[PDB]
Formats: structure tokens, C-alpha cells, sequence
């Protein structure tokens, strides 16, 4: 009924939308992996008459259902996604995408890694995002390579016209108290990364992180703590 939805008020299968701005919206999720449930984000940002997705709804059942919900609330077609990094909760849903007609791209490096990992891969490759600091336009929004910190691969987005970061899983949110699955982290340099998306968007006015509750600026420093705490 308004509030941010939360873990518990989602089943796993089905999808809520949370509008952050104008023409921007989160999408939630639950699913369960290895005998837990989690909730994840994404987004979605209006793109003249058509949608930018931003991350798969973890799962193919998830991602179609995510697809329904988008046709009900919203009705302009989603015609590109982007997936963040490689792991499921980012590109499992990718098949159901593409079989939508929907153009799928990542960087070359998630890419590669989904391959590895027996994930979905997504089609196209986005070049230009290699090194740390690196940014680049997509459609209504800019991605930014911050560095190596939940992932190596892991992207930021930025939608500058509603100063809105959505930070995917190298930001959480602020009632985390453990830096979540650091399976392929980089716990050392994932705080100069933060650094880095500090830096570059200092006018972020809504952050948005992969798992849980959207908020201001502020989740970017308690992520960096998190992160030194665990490693500590
Ligand atoms: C013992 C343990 O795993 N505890 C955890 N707590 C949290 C809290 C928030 C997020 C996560 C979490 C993240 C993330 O951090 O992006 N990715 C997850 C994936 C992907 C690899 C598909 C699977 C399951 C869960 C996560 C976790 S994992
Ligand atoms: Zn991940
Ligand atoms: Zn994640």
C-alpha cells in the first residue's frame, strides 16, 4: 500500500513496481537460492514510448512475471534490457527477455563470466566500459564501471535527469549489517569503487541498492563500512 516492498510481502513468482521519479521505477522480487529467500531490485526507466529494463528479475518465472506487471502498470513496451553483472538475480530471466524480443546487452566481461558460470548471457556487448571510472550513455540513462567491489564486472546506473543511482549489488541497503554474498567480491577495492561513485555523483538525490530499501546518499559510505567491517 505505498511502503517500499519488503521480503516478506512478496511471494516468490510474483512482482511488485515502486515509482522513484518521474518515468523511473524500481522492480521487486523474491526468490529462493540455496534454501533462503531474498528480495532483489531493478529498475526500469521511461524511454520516449518505450522502457530501458535494468536487471532481470531473478529468474525466468520471475522475469515473465515482471514483463506482466510492467504491461499492466506501465503498458509501453520494454525494448532493451541491461544486466549489472553475471550473477542470476541480474541475468537469470535473459532467455525470457530475448523470446520477448527484447535487445539484451551487458559488458563484454559479464558476458564472459555468465558464460563461465552457466548463467544466461545476454546478446550484445557493451564496449567502452573496461576501466574503473569509465562511463557511458544508454539510452536515458549513463552506466559507470566504478571498479572491482561486489563483483569485478559489477556497473552502476545513473538517470541523470531524475538524479537517480542505482547502485545494483555494490550497494546495500542501509539497515544491512553484513556485506551480503561475497562469493566474487572484491572486499579490498570495493571501497575505493564506492570512492568512485561518490565522486562521480554527488547530485544523486534517490540510491538505489540490488537487494532492499532505497535511500539517499548516505547508503554509499555504509556500504564502504560493511564491506571493511567484513573483511576485518
Ligand atoms: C549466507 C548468505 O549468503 N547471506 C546473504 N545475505 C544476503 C543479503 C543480501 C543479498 C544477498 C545476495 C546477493 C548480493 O549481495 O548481491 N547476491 C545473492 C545471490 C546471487 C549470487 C544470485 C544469491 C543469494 C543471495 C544473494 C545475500 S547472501
Ligand atoms: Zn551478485
Ligand atoms: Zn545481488
Amino acid at each position: 500500500s505505498g511502503e517500499y516492498p519488503t521480503v516478506n510481502e512478496i511471494p516468490v513468482g510474483e512482482v511488485r513496481l515502486y515509482q522513484i521519479a518521474d518515468g523511473v521505477w524500481s522492480h521487486i522480487a523474491t526468490q529462493s537460492f540455496d534454501g533462503a529467500v531474498y528480495p532483489s531490485n531493478g529498475l526500469i526507466v521511461r524511454d520516449g514510448d518505450e522502457l530501458l529494463l535494468i536487471d532481470t528479475a531473478w529468474g525466468a518465472k520471475n522475469t515473465a512475471a515482471l514483463l506482466a506487471e510492467i504491461e499492466k502498470q506501465i503498458g509501453l513496451p520494454v525494448t532493451r534490457a541491461v544486466s549489472t553483472h553475471f550473477h542470476d538475480d541480474r541475468v537469470g530471466g535473459v532467455d525470457v527477455l530475448r523470446a520477448a524480443g527484447v535487445a539484451t546487452y551487458a559488458s563484454p566481461s559479464t558476458r564472459r563470466l555468465a558464460e563461465a558460470e552457466g548463467n544466461e548471457i545476454p546478446t550484445h556487448s557493451l564496449e567502452g566500459l573496461s576501466s574503473s571510472g569509465d562511463a557511458v550513455r544508454f539510452g536515458p540513462v549513463e552506466l559507470f564501471y566504478p571498479g572491482a567491489a561486489h563483483s569485478t564486472d559489477n556497473l552502476v546506473v545513473y538517470v541523470p535527469s531524475a538524479n537517480v543511482l542505482y547502485g545494483g549489488c555494490a550497494v546495500h541497503e542501509l539497515s544491512s549489517t553484513s556485506a551480503g554474498n561475497v562469493a566474487d567480491a572484491d572486499l579490498a577495492e570495493w571501497p575505493t569503487s564506492v570512492e568512485r561513485i561518490q565522486k562521480h555523483y554527488p547530485e544523486a538525490e534517490v540510491v538505489i541498492p540490488g537487494h532492499g530499501l532505497p535511500g539517499g546518499l548516505d547508503l554509499l559510505q555504509h556500504t564502504a563500512n560493511v564491506v571493511k567491517a567484513h573483511k576485518n
